[PDB]
This record gives structure tokens, C-alpha cells and sequence, in this order.
């Protein structure tokens, strides 16, 4: 009984964890979503972004995702402050697998942001969104077969940082970010070998913290600019209030959520071409976590006018 129970627990936990990755895939930061929003003349904007990535964890879990996003905003000009207020829509296709399961998630989201760029070098970014997830996963363990189900998520994220110019052309930028969410629970009930089995998890609420530093060196001409940049951060769960319940003939079993944390590493660039066009690009990975991003690439483009 004990061996059987460990296996089921490991398998259930692996499967249900895709809901955790789903959520984490939609967490980003200002520079990754918007590019560099400093010293922009135009009073309106339209932008787009693509991210592609792969990650992994024990049990042979691997995943990779494609995240597409577009938004539009107005920039209000204030005393030493530009405040961008706008809307955004996102699409994510992700695929995932491990020793005992396989499948795909499809996500559509919408939201609202405000980004506040201060002349002093300070910034605040606030974002609220809703994401709807269609999921299809196939396991072989337990006789669970194929399962389709929906989930949804709410996101409320706040980021602050400060760009200190060490030289006319070199800079350092400490940053802090806090992202609060929700994730809908689901239940499977099925039969295997004449026996009623069951698997259910409650709604839960991620809180994800990040602290880090970016550093940058810029180069310019009259009608162009390029900044090379790099950065080191620490990303960490502050809660793990999820719980899965396994239930069979013999009895119940509760598996509680565990916190994960990882070190974030990245390198890239933001370009300015003439008056309306900006482009940003980063390569990223993480180290030291149960789940790490093994590599990912983010591109964004903004047209300001
Ligand atoms: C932590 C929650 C933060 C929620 C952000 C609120 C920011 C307000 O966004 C307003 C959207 O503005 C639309 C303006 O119209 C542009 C087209
Ligand atoms: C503004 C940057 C501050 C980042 C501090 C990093 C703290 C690292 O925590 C390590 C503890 O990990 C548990 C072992
Ligand atoms: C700039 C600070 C970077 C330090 C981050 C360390 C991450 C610690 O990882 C522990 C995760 O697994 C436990
Ligand atoms: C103990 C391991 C901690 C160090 C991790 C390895 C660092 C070597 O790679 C340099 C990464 O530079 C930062 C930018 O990362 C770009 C991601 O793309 C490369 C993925 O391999
Ligand atoms: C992740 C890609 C990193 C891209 C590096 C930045 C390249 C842009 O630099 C433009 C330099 O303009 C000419 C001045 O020369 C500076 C010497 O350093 C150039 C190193 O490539
Ligand atoms: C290293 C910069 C890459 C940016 C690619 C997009 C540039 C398109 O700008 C064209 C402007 O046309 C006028």
C-alpha cells in the first residue's frame, strides 16, 4: 500500500502542476512586455510581443510554450513623468509531458496596465489581467486516459525599480515585483478495475515575488540607439495554498502545495530606430529550482506616434 501510494502521489502532483506552469508562463515584467518606455515622444502606442520557451523539472517533466501578446495605449505627459495607460490581449499555446502524461494547454487573456516612467529614473508598472485555459492531458497511470478541462486565472502584479546612471552611458537598476493570482481548481472522477477513484484540487492563490538588478551600457547616433543589458534576479513563491486530494476505496489522501524559487539570468538589448520604432530582445534562463526555464527568448516591438 505505501509504495502504491507514493507513486499515485508523485503522479497526481506532476499532472496537477501543469496548472502551476500555465500560471507562471503569464507572469512577466515591464521590460519584457513593453520594452523600454523611457523618453518616448508619441502620445499613443501599439505594440506586440512574442515569447518562446522551454523548461523542465524532476519526474521527466518538460514543457515549452509560445506566448503572443499585443496592446495599445495612451501616454499622458505630466511633470517629469510619463504615464502609459492601455489594454492588452494574449495567446499561449503550451505543451507538456512527463513519465506518465502528456498534453497541451491553450490560453487566451486580456488586461489593463498603467506604466509610470519618472525623469528621476524611477518606474512603476501595474497590471491586471484575466486568462482562460483550455487543457487536454493524457495519462496512462490509473486508467485515467484522456481529460479535457478548463481553468481560469486572475493576475494582479506590481513592479517598481530605479535606474541609477553611473555614467552618461552606463546604468544599474534594482527591481522588485509582486504578482498575486488565482487559479481555479478541478476534479476528475473515474473508474479503474471496478473501483471508483478520484482526484481533486481546490482553488488556490499564487503570490510570486521577484528581486533583481539589471545593468546596461548604451550607444547612440542622431537617429538611433542601442542598449546592451543583462540582469540577475531571484524569483520565489511566497505561498503554496494549493492542495490535491486523492480518494479511493481504502481512503483519502491530501497533498499540499510546495514553494519553489530559482535564480533568474538574462542578456539582451533594446533598440531605438528614428522616432517611432523600438525593439527589445532578451535571452533568459533560470538556475537552482525544482522547475527551471532551460532557455527562452522574448521579442517585443513598439510603434509610438
Ligand atoms: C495591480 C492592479 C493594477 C491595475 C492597473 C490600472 C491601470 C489603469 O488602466 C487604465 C486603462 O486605460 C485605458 C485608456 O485607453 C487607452 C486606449
Ligand atoms: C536586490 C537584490 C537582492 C536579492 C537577494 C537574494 C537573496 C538570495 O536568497 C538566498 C536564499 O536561498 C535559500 C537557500
Ligand atoms: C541576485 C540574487 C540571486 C540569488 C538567487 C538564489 C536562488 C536560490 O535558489 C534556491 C532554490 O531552490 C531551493
Ligand atoms: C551553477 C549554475 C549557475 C550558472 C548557470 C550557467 C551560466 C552559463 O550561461 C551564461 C548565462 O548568461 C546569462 C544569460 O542567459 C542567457 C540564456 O541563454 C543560455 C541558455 O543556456
Ligand atoms: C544580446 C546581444 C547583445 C548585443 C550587444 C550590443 C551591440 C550594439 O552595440 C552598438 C555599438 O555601437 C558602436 C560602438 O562600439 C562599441 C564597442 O562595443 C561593441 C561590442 O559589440
Ligand atoms: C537592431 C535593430 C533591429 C530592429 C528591427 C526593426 C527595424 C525596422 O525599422 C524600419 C524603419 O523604417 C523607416
Amino acid at each position: 500500500h505505501h509504495h502504491a501510494n507514493k507513486e499515485a502521489t508523485r503522479n497526481a502532483a506532476a499532472l496537477f502542476s501543469v496548472d502551476y506552469k500555465a500560471f507562471l508562463n503569464e507572469v512577466s515584467n515591464l521590460n519584457k512586455r513593453m520594452g523600454d518606455l523611457r523618453d518616448i515622444n508619441g502620445e499613443a502606442g501599439a505594440w506586440a510581443r512574442i515569447m518562446s520557451g522551454t523548461g523542465s523539472a524532476s519526474g521527466g517533466f518538460s514543457d515549452n510554450y509560445t506566448h503572443v501578446q499585443v496592446g495599445v495605449d495612451k501616454k499622458h505627459e505630466l511633470d517629469g513623468l510619463d504615464l502609459f495607460t492601455g489594454f492588452t490581449v494574449t495567446h499561449t499555446d503550451s505543451s507538456a509531458s512527463a513519465d506518465v502524461f502528456s498534453g497541451k494547454t491553450k490560453s487566451v487573456g486580456a488586461g489593463l496596465y498603467a506604466s509610470a516612467m519618472f525623469d528621476s529614473g524611477a518606474y512603476i508598472d501595474l497590471i491586471g489581467k484575466y486568462v482562460h485555459h483550455d487543457n487536454e492531458y493524457t495519462a496512462t497511470f490509473a486508467g485515467l486516459g484522456t481529460r479535457d478541462y478548463s481553468t481560469h486565472s486572475w493576475y494582479a502584479g506590481a513592479e517598481a525599480g530605479y535606474r541609477y546612471h553611473v555614467t552618461e552611458d552606463a546604468w544599474i537598476e534594482p527591481q522588485a515585483e509582486l504578482v498575486y493570482g488565482s487559479v481555479s481548481g478541478k476534479q476528475f472522477a473515474w473508474k479503474d478495475q471496478g473501483m471508483h477513484l478520484s482526484m481533486k484540487d481546490k482553488d488556490y492563490n499564487p503570490l510570486i515575488g521577484r528581486t533583481g538588478v539589471d545593468v546596461g551600457k548604451s550607444f547612440s547616433g542622431k537617429d538611433w540607439k542601442v542598449t546592451a543589458r543583462a540582469g540577475l534576479g531571484y524569483q520565489f513563491d511566497l505561498l503554496a495554498n494549493g492542495e490535491t486530494v486523492l480518494r479511493d476505496a481504502s481512503g483519502e489522501k491530501r497533498i499540499k502545495g510546495e514553494k519553489d524559487s530559482r535564480m533568474l539570468m538574462s542578456v539582451g538589448l533594446n533598440a531605438e530606430i528614428r522616432d517611432n520604432v523600438r525593439f527589445g530582445l532578451e535571452f533568459e534562463k533560470s538556475a537552482f529550482g525544482k522547475y527551471n526555464v532551460d532557455n527562452a527568448v522574448n521579442a517585443n516591438f513598439r510603434y509610438s506616434f
